[PDB]
RNA sequence: CCAGCCUAAACCGUCCGGCUUGUCCGGGCGGGGUCGUGGGGCCCUCGGACACCGAAUCCCCAGCCUAGCCGAAGCUGUUGGGA
């Protein structure tokens, strides 16, 4: 199953990527311990806001910091 | 005998809670949509209200069921216990 894994997992990978596990593995560790979520295409979604949202977050704030480079110096 | 309709989904709006506050995620309600000569959604150009079609729902009556009522025309003999 594919899974979105929440913690920096030694085998699997670090937080936020999507690697596909066998079930019993996610069905009754992973997801039970909250190590990681289902990845259904509901979740897939909410992380594209995660991705987006921290990319254009920094984007802008480097954006800024763009002003003050032109003038500053 | 006779007849065809409603919805799910895209898409727009709202209220709620969850949480890593986000152009989000899910849940409930409303609008939209319903088809095979393919249809629908969103974006463009246009004439439709006063156009027309119309119930399987609701309303009034007719009619009918559950009691009834009107309804023509004869009398004398005669056998017989009795016409
Ligand atoms: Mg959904
Ligand atoms: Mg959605
Ligand atoms: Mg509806
Ligand atoms: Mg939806
Ligand atoms: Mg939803
Ligand atoms: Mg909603
Ligand atoms: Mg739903
Ligand atoms: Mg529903
Ligand atoms: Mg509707
Ligand atoms: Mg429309
Ligand atoms: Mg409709
Ligand atoms: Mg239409
Ligand atoms: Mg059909
Ligand atoms: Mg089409
Ligand atoms: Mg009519
Ligand atoms: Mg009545
Ligand atoms: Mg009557
Ligand atoms: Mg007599
Ligand atoms: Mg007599």
């Amino acid at each position: 199953m594919k899974v979105i894994l929440l913690e920096p997992l030694e085998n699997l990978g670090d937080v936020g990527q999507v690697v596909d596990v066998k079930p019993g593995y996610a069905r009754n560790y992973l997801l039970p311990r909250g190590l990681a979520v289902l990845a259904t295409e509901s979740n897939l979604k909410a992380l594209e806001a995660r991705i987006r949202a921290q990319a254009k977050r920094l984007a802008e704030r480097k954006a800024e910091a763009e002003r003050l480079k032109e003038i500053l110096e």
